DNA sequence: AAGAACTCTGTAG
DNA sequence: AAGAACTCTGTAG
DNA sequence: CATGCTACAGAGTTCTT
DNA sequence: CATGCTACAGAGTTCTT
């Protein structure tokens, strides 16, 4: 807070304010405020004031409870959670508000300390959309007529900055759509430079000032609408499942003459805002948090796994966490943060019973925490070190199935691929529990036995379930179980109703009276346990003290409780045909239940109801994938056979052919196609990186002789072309081979399939037997 | 701080503490003391508990004064900044202690919360000797009876651990001296893995449970000696002259009965400590904290410059300041830490009128701090950009240069250079003031027009001033004069017996009453002028009120004063010859001293009197660089003739010599050979790679033929012959004028330091009429 | 009038 | 017997 | 160099009435 | 994602004492 000089004076509802979600936006308008010259319209630090939003505000229509109405006004009630707030009650002392006047008249708009606020995010996809949504949402929600008479306004910054050389005026756009449209129009991206502004201090200092000149415009006042007040409720409210059903649409782009009206005269509706920023903000938070059905995992942790697989290619060394995310954030993109991105590596890195990841993308080396404190007790990232699981990752995310996935594009450049599809569904294998904008996403882990007789079923036919479980496909039968995993838990899984349950085993020495616990539900990590068994009141009548001798990779807790008590938890507690009267005591049962809301390849939520539909809808995607695989080695191989052939054929042609005395490359180029010899890139053969099957032919049709060329000379010896044919023959026993496996009955790549199960299974096993530290 | 169950009790003498450094070591500590069961030793947090220093104390020698000691005894009066320190206060807090009483008999000890402390430090060669150092000298200077008894233990981690395949017992070797001992006296480096642990935290947890398993080992308590006293009186507190007859001499190892006598048994004298480990940290940090005067700049700064000349080398492209100093502690082994490394390279590349780099060596995009606030108003270092200047890089530290540095090897790795000594002294541009332990590092700008005479007159014999100059060489007459620099500086300086003296401008408008200010002394921060003005209580009645309109890269102060006071300034400020009653009023002048305390390339502090013998130490440094640089590039050149003049005859031979009908490498050599050719390594020739003369003709000697195999087919055409052919006629002529170059009359490479002279100004005046931002 | 406190600057923790 | 109350994860400001 | 309030959703105890 | 006490020397400008 840096008070203006005429704040909460005569002269104050003349002021303005600035609202700044972050400290970036604090450093530009630092800058802007001290400029000072040449700025008459532009002001200084009087008149302006400051105040940070501390990042992500919180809404009070969750908050508030709108109690005791009955008595013919509605009164509401702020919660105790939201009094307390620190930015919430400083942006109140600020301003000078109170909550219980409605400022219909000119009086009370000028008992606050400033004349309009004037907020001030960034233009990236939250922000404006997020902090202005819940912000201009809680200013509706307790004073709408501040929002009415012009009260709050929006300070919109450019996104992206278009130069032509020799002029100085930019093009301003605002939005990614607007921009792809007036690159559309635009005959060539000739003469003029981009700049894409992800961020407030991203301006540089002509720029602020620039911008700052203009100070005056580029501010547009908010208006609300009769229709404003439905959308506030959908958009935050208490009911999700109203803006669930509004979810599952899609963003509506804002008409031109919508366009038009704001730019013309700044009087943005709230109505507009919210459908158009919020909910893009909304659907970019559901496909960053809900995981993809085909990955089983977060496109932040995909992004992570594709800089690990670029990062550990070269070498498998050893490799520090911040460094790693540095890494991943440089060559991956990541415009967010990055102790998130820390924070997520780190999650993925851990490896413990009962860790959400139960088969993890990376070895860890460091303390990442045991079960006791579940992953909180992980160190800094600086000195934690991870490296690449080689051969899990190896045989689970194939590279010659990671060419052919589809990618995200970043500004036009190559990004992670927008889903790894795997052999075998990690949406099934792992768990978590995630909350997003609308929807929440738990999974419970399969063991490793049904699944594997089920892909096993659906893709060898020697198994005799195969056509029953084809039939399963087309009837919905699903008649193999799938049943929750027993790895690192001695306990038992129960099934009652439509509900399963784990139960923690016990060991009683009434002679001794003491409760000795041994295995516990997999996921509350034993130390909440015992302080939420330290929390019930009940309870407290009952034991007399807890003792935890449970180190790593093990659980052994001992109760003492009252000797007269021993019997009495039986009459109080309860035992029921499901749970005993100890498991009722100590909560060693665990209901576990499952969400299955995933995000599609497209964009959208799908839900699920069990887990035979994931994997009913996974295996079609790795059917085409390895079907595409399959015709795309194919094309390459016998584009390579062709080349490898006229490399020989040329080799034993050019003794007699003397190219040496002749001049320059056209001379020798044509030469050589009036001898027969075929052109084709063999930069775009020896490595095709992702290359599609009518773009690899529509590039291999023409090429160049640079084969001919940029074959080293030291090859001319006998033994290396005899070699050569020996590899050639290699390479059409391969043709034959693809070309057989291309024509097998069931579909395309039936026992290559089998071969990636059995190698992923055995470096599951291998990795399960030493701790996933492999070595 | 975390409570030990029965500490502070009846078994509170038989307790331990353990001192950690910070939470690295915490973090280890976490994990030891625990280790789930199996813990004869180290107790599972059982009277033991536990401390951080927070990083580096302060030390009690110079807090405390002694003073009314006449009264027959000597009572010692503690800081006021002494008592409110946290760490310091905490500790006491923590051990139950009291300054006044003196521990002679058993019970005064027994009053005490812990048995005795135990501190952890990593081993690196700060915190083992400073944090250690300074925590028990702080300890003897007020409690020595702790010290003698055995109070006072700390815990000896192995810095380097080297396993034998097979064998699960390391060497714990503890000192590089005896590492590299071990490893000269050991036949060769097979079967065996060495591993740095530069930090407590990078031990693993199989490591920590092998440490933890003979916690009642690696314990050592430290003995008073009656020489210590001594000893940490010259170390800590007293003067800088007391200990800068030793800090130039050098460390002294410990004699190996000395070792076997700490081994042994397990008492660490304090005098060994200190004349080892805390005088080692100091020659480190003199080392790292003062210029070289070569460079002008630190071993932080040299090691940033070399990162950023490996990083922006391929591409200049901008990037963040956080991915560089990533970078640069990737590549450049930079084993300090993380933003104080961001904070150098924000401080490299600032650049404003009264800044401490003259002539950065990055280009800056965003907010670096202007001249207002002396560049600590500079954004966070998440967003601001930073460049490299490609071109005054390009011809201030040449790359050819760069190849003949002696270069730092970290870990049998290569490093930033020794020394990155360039065309003209750094150490005379460049201004700045630096503490250290010991000295004190200050300079002040010379002008870039008398230095330029003076390399001139010595270089070029054109100078009429060349002998005499020579004479002043040989005479230390020093003719030519060395004034400050002029540059962004509206300001006039004088002389006065040995001192500059820097002066501001003002102007007096009597009728107005208005004292303006357009320029104030050299490097004076706008606002803490005002601040320092403002805390001066004589002069708050001789003023009304100051007011700034200074923007960037400008000045302009207007003080409002009492119209009766005008006069009276007069008065009691004197105006003296050399300063003015408005001057001395304002404090507009400011003496310029100088502290030439620079780091020898060896390693030692050498002390200058004035720039002179900054010049001439800096002249011989570059005339045997361009000598040795002429030598190696005559070799390379003559080798490289010799080599393109063989693949040129070879590929006119090779058309009747009919090699293609040959089996293998063997058959081909032997056939090279017997028609009698030269086997020279081409990968050796191509790029050398900073090979010295005597390497280079040793490796020359033998080689190989690769150049015939590895030369690429497509050279075969007649145009590229006599392109080749061009190529070598090109490099004989090189070679004629390296060679009339190495015969000249005052020294090989005397023109050309003329050329890169004209180049290095040229881009100094691009630099300045540009900002130093060139584009 | 002499002497104890109080900041500054880079490189560390 | 209903409701307010507080956690609990993985990505983000 | 560890850390600190928040969103979002859904259930499960727990306190509290 | 800003920030908080420290070392080290030396030369100052206020502070009393
Ligand atoms: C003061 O205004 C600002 C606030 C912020 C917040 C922030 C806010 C906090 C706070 C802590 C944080 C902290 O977040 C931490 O990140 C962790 C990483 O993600 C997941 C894994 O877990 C997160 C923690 O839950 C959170 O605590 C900052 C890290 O980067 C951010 O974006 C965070 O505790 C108090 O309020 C950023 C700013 O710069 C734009 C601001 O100007
Ligand atoms: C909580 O974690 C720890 C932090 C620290 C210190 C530290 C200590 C501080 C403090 C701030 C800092 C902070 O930097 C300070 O500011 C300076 C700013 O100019 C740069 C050039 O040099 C920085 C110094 O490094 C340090 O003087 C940390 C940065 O890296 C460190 O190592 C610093 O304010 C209060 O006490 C030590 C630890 O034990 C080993 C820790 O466990
Ligand atoms: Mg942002
Ligand atoms: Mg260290």
């Amino acid at each position: 807070y840096t008070r203006a000089r005429n704040a909460g004076g005569k002269r104050a509802q003349d002021c303005m304010l600035l609202a700044a979600e972050g400290d970036s936006a604090l450093s530009l308008l630092r800058t802007g405020l001290t400029l000072g010259k040449s700025n008459p319209s532009g002001p200084s630090f009087d008149f302006c004031g400051m105040i940070s939003l501390g990042g992500v505000i919180m809404n009070a229509c969750k908050k508030v409870t709108n109690i005791t109405t009955d008595s013919g006004e509605t009164i509401m009630v702020r919660n105790e959670q939201l009094t307390n707030n620190k930015v919430l009650q400083g942006i109140v002392q600020v301003l000078g508000l109170d909550f219980n006047c409605h400022y219909k008249t000119q009086e009370e708009r000028a008992k606050l300390r400033y004349g309009c606020i004037v907020a001030c995010v960034d233009q990236d996809l939250d922000g404006c959309g997020k902090i202005l949504g819940l912000l201009l949402a809680y200013f509706h929600l307790f004073w709408p007529q501040l929002i009415i008479h012009g009260f709050v306004k929006r300070l919109l910054t450019p996104l992206i900055r278009v130069y032509e050389k020799g002029k100085t005026m930019p093009v301003e756009f605002y939005y990614e759509q607007e921009f792809d449209a007036w690159a559309k129009k635009q005959t060539s991206l000739v003469n003029h430079t981009v700049k894409y502004y992800k961020g407030l201090a991203a301006h540089d200092t002509h720029e602020v000032k620039s911008m700052f000149k203009h100070f005056d415009n580029m501010v547009y006042t908010f208006t609300l609408d009769d229709s404003a007040k439905e959308l506030f409720h959908i958009y935050f409210g208490g009911e999700s499942e109203l803006r669930k059903r509004e979810l599952c649409t899609g963003v509506v782009p804002l008409t031109e003459t919508q366009t038009q009206s704001i730019h013309s005269v700044r009087r943005i509706p709230c109505s507009l805002h919210l459908q158009v920023d919020t909910k893009a903000y909304k659907l970019d938070a559901i496909e960053r948090q809900i995981p993809n059905f085909l990955d089983g995992m977060t496109r932040a942790r995909r992004k992570i796994l594709a800089g690990g697989v670029k990062c550990f290619a070269s070498n498998n060394r050893e490799r520090k966490v911040f460094q790693f995310g540095g890494y991943v954030a440089d060559h991956m993109f990541y415009h967010h943060g990055d102790m998130s991105l820390n924070t997520s590596i780190i999650k993925a890195a851990q490896y413990y019973p009962g860790s959400s990841h139960l088969y993890p993308v990376f070895i860890g080396i460091g303390s990442f925490g045991s079960r006791h404190l579940g992953g909180k007790d992980a160190g800094s990232p600086r000195y934690i070190s991870v490296q690449l699981a080689s051969e899990f990752i190896k045989t689970m995310f194939p590279a010659e199935d990671s060419w052919l996935l589809p990618y995200v594009f970043e500004d036009g450049q190559r990004a992670e691929p927008e889903y790894y599809v795997p052999v075998l569904p990690l949406a099934i294998m792992e768990y978590g529990a995630n909350p997003s904008e609308g929807w929440k996403y738990t999974t419970w882990a399969r063991q490793l036995e049904d699944i594997l007789a089920l892909v096993r079923a659906y893709v060898d036919k020697d198994n005799p379930k195969h056509e029953l479980l084809h039939y399963a496909i087309k009837h919905k039968i699903t008649i193999l179980p799938l049943r929750p995993s027993n790895y690192n838990f001695k306990g038992h899984l129960k099934r009652f109703g439509q509900y399963y349950y784990s139960y923690g085993t016990y060991d009683i020495s009434e002679q001794r009276n003491i409760i000795t616990i041994t295995e516990l539900p997999l996921r509350v990590p034993t130390v909440a346990y015992i302080e939420s068994i330290k929390k019930s009141s009940n309870r407290m009548t009952f034991i007399e003290e807890i003792i935890d001798y449970s180190s790593s990779e093990t659980i052994e807790i001992l109760v003492k409780l009252k000797p007269n008590s021993l019997n009495r938890i039986v009459e109080e507690f309860k035992e029921t045909e499901e749970q005993d009267s100890i498991e009722n005591f100590l909560r060693l049962r665990n209901c576990l239940h499952s969400h299955l809301n995933f995000v599609k390849p497209k964009g959208g939520i799908i839900e699920f109801n069990s887990y035979y539909e994931i994997l009913y809808a996974w295996l079609p995607y790795r059917r085409e994938l390895y079907q595409k695989r399959l015709m795309r080695e194919h094309a390459v191989l016998k584009l390579r056979i062709i080349m490898e052939t006229a490399i020989v054929r040329y080799i034993n042609e050019s003794a007699e052919l003397n190219l040496s005395h002749y001049e320059d490359e056209k001379e020798a180029s044509r030469i050589l196609s009036e001898h027969g010899f075929p052109p084709l890139n063999h930069t775009l053969i020896i490595s095709p990186e992702f290359a599609s099957i009518e773009e690899l032919n529509q590039k291999a049709l023409q090429g160049c002789y640079t084969y001919i060329l940029s074959l080293q000379a030291r090859e001319l010896l006998i033994a290396a072309k005899t070699r050569r044919v020996e590899k050639i023959k290699k390479m059409q026993a391969r043709l034959d081979k693809v070309e057989q496996l291309l024509q097998e009955s069931p579909f395309p790549g039936a026992s290559v399939w089998l071969e990636e199960i059995d190698a992923v299974e055995k470096a599951i096993i291998k990795g399960r037997n030493t701790q996933w530290k492999f070595h």
